[PDB]
């Protein structure tokens, strides 16, 4: 009937970490994660902060829109770059 999922993404500094400037829709925070973090994770990053779903958050570098199947450096993300957060919602802050 339901399901559910538990966990904790952090063991230790693996890759070359790097400062990812987080811009928020209030104030600015810089995270540090793997440069060779796939969107995913560094989303995942947020959700543990923001303490939102990964789900509903959204990677943005320069203003193109990214996917958890993309890395980082890959896609330009380096080191001292901006990356605009996101938290979409569809449904409303109660029920859920």
């Amino acid at each position: 009937g339901s399901s559910g999922s538990s966990g904790v993404s952090g063991r230790e500094p693996s890759s070359r970490i790097i400062r990812v400037s987080v811009k928020t829709p209030q104030d600015c925070h810089e995270f540090f994660l793997a440069e060779n973090s796939n969107v995913r994770r560094f989303k995942k990053q947020i959700s543990k902060y923001l303490h939102c779903n990964a789900d509903r958050l959204v990677l943005i570098f320069t203003g193109k829109i990214l996917r958890d199947q993309d890395i980082l450096s890959q896609r330009g993300i380096l080191d001292g770059s901006t990356v605009h957060v996101v938290v979409r919602s569809h449904s409303g802050p109660s029920s859920g």
